[PDB]
Parts: C-alpha cells; structure tokens; sequence
C-alpha cells in the first residue's frame, strides 16, 4: 500500500500538533512575556522583503537562467548555513542546558531534525505533480512557512543574538525567493500582476508560519531544541528538494556554487556579526 | 461619478498606514510594553471558528446564527471598544468631548475603510476571492486591538462575538464561492486574515497614547458597518428577518450579562 513516509507524516503531523496545544495550553498558564513580539516583527520582515522581491518582477519581467542559477544558489547557500549555526547548533546549546551536554542534547536535536524532515517529506509525497497552476500556486504559498516557522522558533527565547541573525538571513534570501516566485508564477502563464500578487501573498505564511513556531516551542523545555531541529529539518529538506534542483535550470553550475558560498559565507558573518 | 467615499478610503488607509508605522517604530525603539500573545490566541480562534465553518459545507438556523453574533458584536463594539476607548481618551485629553472626539475620529475611519472596502467586491473571481478573504481582516483588526491592553475583561467579549460570527461566515464563505473543495479550502484561508489582521490590529494601536483610542473606535466603528451594513441584512435575502431578529435581541442581551458578571 503505502511507504512508511506516510507513517512519518502521520507522527510528525501529530507532533506538532501535540507541541502547538502544549504552546497554547502554556500561554493560557503564563503571562507577561514578550516572546511573540520579536516572531512578530520577525516575520513581518519576511513578509515585507518577499513583497519587496516580487514589485521587482513587475519590471525585470524575465531573468537570464544564469542570474536565477545565481540568485536561487544564494538562497540555499544561507539556508543551509541558517539551519546549521542559528538552529542546530543554539539547539544543542540550549539541550545541553536540559538533558545534556553530550549526545543526550543530540538525541533531542535529531528527535527535531526528524519530525521536520519526514513533515516535509509526507507534505512533498501527498502532492500528485485539477491543475499544475493551482498546485503550483498552492506550493508556493506554502513554501515560506518554514521559514516563518524557523523565525518563530529562535525568537522563542526572546533572543536577538539568536533570531536577529537568521530573520536578517531569511530577510534577505526573501528577496530571490519572492522574485523568483514571481517570475515562476508569470511562467506559468499567470498574468505579470496576479502572479505578483501570489508571489506577496505567499509571504504571508511567514509571519503565520512565526506563529506557528512561537508555538510548537513554547509549551515545554524540551519543545525549544525540538522545534530549532525540526525548523532545521523542514529548512534543510525544503532547500535540498525545492530550491537547488532549480539552481540548474541551464547548467550555469559554477555560477550557482558562487551563489552557494557567497550565501554560506555571508549567513557565517551574519551570525558572527549579530551574535 | 467617484464620490467623497474615495477621498475618505484613502484618507483612513493612510491613517491605519500611519497608526501601523507609528506602532512598528515604537516597538523597534521604544521600552514598548504591549501585549499581543492574548491577540494571537484570539485571532488564531478566529482562523478556527472560520475553518470549522467552511468544514460545515434551510438558512433560517444560519439565520439565527448571523442574528445572535450580530447582536454579541453590537454589545461587544459599545461596552468593550467605545466606552472603554472613551475612558482611555478621557485618561489623556477628556473626559467629555475632547475625549469622545478622538473615539469618534477612529469610529468615522473604521466606517470609512469597510465603506471603501465593499466597494468593489469575466474572470471578475479574483476580486471576488480578494475581496472574501480580505474580509476577515478588520475582525482580526478588532481582536488585536481589543487584546493589545491585556484585559481579558475586553478582548474575550469581542472575540467570542467574532468567532461566533466566523462560524456562519465560514458556510457561507465556501457556499458563496461555490466541486466544494477548493471553495472550502479558500473559505479556510480566509480565516487566516483574522490572525494577521489581528496583528495589524495591535501594531495601529501601540505607537503612542491616542493611538489606542483611535484603534479601539477604528475596530468598533469597522465592526458596527459590518453589522449594519452586511450581517444584519444579508437575513432579509432569506425569509424574513424575524428570526434574526430574535437572535440580534438574544446575543445583545447575553453579551452584556457577561459583561456584569
């Protein structure tokens, strides 16, 4: 019948929902903290910057393959770095406070990194690839919930050295996206405005997506390092599966890997920088 | 031709435009002490009354239920939003009538921006789903704003009247945009505006002392049009009015009887 994805999806799935009603639950017994602020902002300069990406598509109605190769390689490249030094790593920091240090905080870490893999994972399979422009179109708009996710997440502990690096990361790498998400969306066959408009709409899941993240990480200890694990995971199979197959789109492979450490590089010197 | 509608839109716009801004930069900049884990929650409550009501997919008993939200959003706009916003003017400029001038400012923008917004809700689908999910948005507005004090006393009024709204407003959401699937599916999403509107809702509130008053007669003002203006009506399609109006009685009663509680 089914591949045990299924079975991932169903655990995951259930997770988070276990984790966001012990958030709620929490926030009905707790009061006088400002965690959601900084998410909220946070997210609103998702929002804003994806907005920002995609008004320029109304003028640079195409790109070269070689400036998206470029510009969807950056992309990845500070996701990646993002989900490595401001996810994983204040993760462990954070279970070695708990359980560890020592692998006991990596256990709680991978139990993360898992769900978030096999929630993208089931989310990718139970998609057929009645039309590729509503699918498309519902992909996209679903796209930037991890990265909401991920904002929500490290702000939970109301840490600038934290969220300020990986929200200035997720901020700037929103301009390609929402670009690249807006031209896609003309490609398709989309009118250049309604494309546009998606494109902007799709950025509202960044703050709704930092909402869910405060979430599923507020109701217990342990629920921080595992929602930077499972933002991480989500993060890291979004941009393994959706942004660098798209960094080939003409074999412009030199000039995605320079996008790829540019984007590694400069998320290394963000968080070096803010933190 | 384009009346003064136009002029009156566009100058609310740039006043929520102006409030949000003034909101932003005091959070960025100020020791900003405002509260907005309370509107989250409510307007997440929001989103799932709507999403619960496009999962429902004759009208008399919706009827009922458009009459008996309608008047807990009458109650809720008077006894949580305008007095509580005249009390906090009369804390800074009134009382009296310097302090019903700054409510009255917010309550003619909120009616100015849902008098532009019903303006214009062939392929004319996209103005229409524009249109229906931007409709969510002033509730979330209300909520973040009754929420953005803290006060329970306030924002759960508000925001159980709006629920309760979101409920038949989420049937007849998917049922107007008429397979259900991805009709029901945009009827869900629309409910996520109360969420982000809910968010706009505190930030138009929080840049400065007035900003509060002016936000709580914004909400009350937005929320009032939508009432007397969609709500209330949209019975007279079916029917008669009668058994809304019963619910209008019902819902304004037991609203202020858990204000007095």
């Amino acid at each position: 019948s089914h591949p045990l994805i299924t079975l991932g999806l169903a655990a995951s799935a259930a997770g988070v929902v276990l984790l966001l009603v012990a958030g709620i639950v929490n926030a009905l017994t707790g009061e006088n903290r400002v965690h959601v602020g900084y998410a909220v902002l946070g997210g609103a300069a998702g929002f804003a910057a994806t907005a920002l990406g995609a008004l320029m598509a109304l003028g640079l109605r195409a790109i070269s393959a070689r400036t998206q190769d470029a510009m969807l390689g950056f992309a990845a490249g500070m996701m990646l770095a993002a989900s490595a030094f401001s996810l994983i790593l204040p993760g462990l920091d954070a279970a070695g406070t708990i359980v560890g240090p020592g692998p006991a905080a990596a256990a709680v870490v991978a139990l993360g990194l898992g769900l978030g893999v096999l929630l993208m994972l089931g989310l990718d399979y139970f998609t057929p690839h009645v039309n590729r422009v509503w699918l498309f179109v519902l992909t996209i708009i679903l796209h930037n919930l991890p990265e909401g996710m991920a904002i929500g997440v490290s702000f939970a502990t109301g840490d600038l050295r934290i969220g300020l690096p990986l929200t200035s990361a997720i901020a700037i790498q929103d301009v390609p996206e929402g670009l690249a998400v807006a031209l896609a969306l003309r490609a398709v066959g989309l009118p250049i405005g309604r494309a546009v408009l998606v494109a902007v709409a799709s950025g509202l899941m960044e703050p709704l997506g930092a909402l869910v993240g405060v979430g599923i990480s507020s109701g217990f200890a342990l629920a921080y390092p595992i929602s930077m694990g499972l933002a991480a995971g989500a993060m890291i199979f979004v941009v393994s599966h959706e942004v660098i197959p798209e960094t080939h789109r003409n074999g412009h492979e030199t000039t995605a890997t320079v996008g790829l450490m540019a984007g590694f590089a400069l998320m290394m010197f963000l968080d070096t920088a803010l933190g």
